[PDB]
């Protein structure tokens, strides 16, 4: 009744959205239909309607009546901005640019405590002003497949995940705007985590502390030796391998936090470019 519905713009875990208008105000928005409410679901979207930053999509009302969330709406994704700028590369400044405001944003999610669990190119949204958004914040746990961006400690069964999973998904997104191919396609949960393996090397307890004691960890895993990593995203400068290296460090206490990546030297240099969309 209160939105007219535009056009489907895309299918989450939670649910299908649409592009929509108001009928009242003629605003343009995201129109999420939450798929089959727990009480403690609607408390906890609540609390995420609060959590307000230049790089989170904003949450604008939640519509428990007869579950409904209303997103800010934004034109295009990083999947395919990427698709579209496949021929040249995305330019590292705009690179350089995008990481540093997802960094804040996870800085700013991160900070109260929220993470997001699944990063993913089609979750990174972006405008003609060179901002670029976070969407989907605090649903995983508000709510209760790809797997390229998944962290080791996931695949591994740890139950009592950090903030540190979303700096993986993200330096695994990083790697991929320089490259042009996504680091680690994994088809199954075991093919993700060998791939892991075969590139950063199969984890032990030097490198991983309590590594061989998570839930899914088998001795029979095959030992993969550690790639020399200059060969993982050519050519990007030792700034950006260095930064990358501390994103994907496999122990979830040393991986670096967002607060540190956005004092990394990798962004001594940092400006705002404006991307040229096709809409
Ligand atoms: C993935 C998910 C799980 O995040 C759920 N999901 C959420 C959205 C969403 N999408 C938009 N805008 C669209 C972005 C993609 N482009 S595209 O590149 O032309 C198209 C993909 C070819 C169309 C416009 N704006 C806000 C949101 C929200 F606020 F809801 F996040 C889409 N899917």
């Amino acid at each position: 009744e209160n939105f007219q519905k535009v056009e489907k713009i895309g299918e989450g875990t939670y649910g299908v959205v649409y592009k929509a208008r108001n009928k009242l105000t003629g605003e343009v928005v995201a129109l999420k239909k939450i798929r089959l409410v727990p009480s403690t679901a609607i408390r906890e979207i609540s609390l995420l309607k609060e959590l307000n930053h230049p790089n989170i999509v904003k949450l604008l009302d939640v519509i428990h009546t007869e579950l409904y969330l209303v997103f800010e709406f934004l034109h295009q994704d990083l999947k395919k901005f990427m698709d579209a700028s496949a021929l040249t590369g995305i330019p590292l400044p705009l690179i350089k640019s995008y990481l540093f405001q997802l960094l804040q944003g996870l800085a700013f999610c991160h900070s109260h405590r929220v993470l997001h669990r699944d990063l993913k190119p089609q979750n990174l949204l972006i405008n003609t002003e060179g901002a670029i958004k976070l969407a989907d914040f605090g649903l995983a746990r508000a709510f209760g497949v790809t797997l390229w961006y998944r962290a080791p400690e996931i695949l591994l069964g740890c139950k009592y995940y950090s903030t540190a999973v979303d700096i993986w998904s993200l330096g695994c997104i990083f790697a991929e705007m320089v490259t042009r191919r996504a680091l680690f396609p994994g088809d199954s949960e075991i093919d993700q985590l060998f791939r892991i393996f075969r590139t950063l090397g199969t984890p032990d307890e030097v490198v991983w502390p309590g590594v061989t004691s998570m839930p899914d960890y088998k001795p029979s895993f095959p030992k993969w030796a550690r790639q020399d990593f200059s060969k993982v995203v050519p050519p990007l400068d030792e700034d950006g391998r260095s930064l990358l290296s501390q994103m994907l460090h496999y122990d979830p206490n040393k991986r670096i936090s967002a607060k540190a990546a956005l004092a990394h030297p990798f962004f001594q240099d940092v400006t705002k470019p404006v991307p040229h969309l096709r809409l």
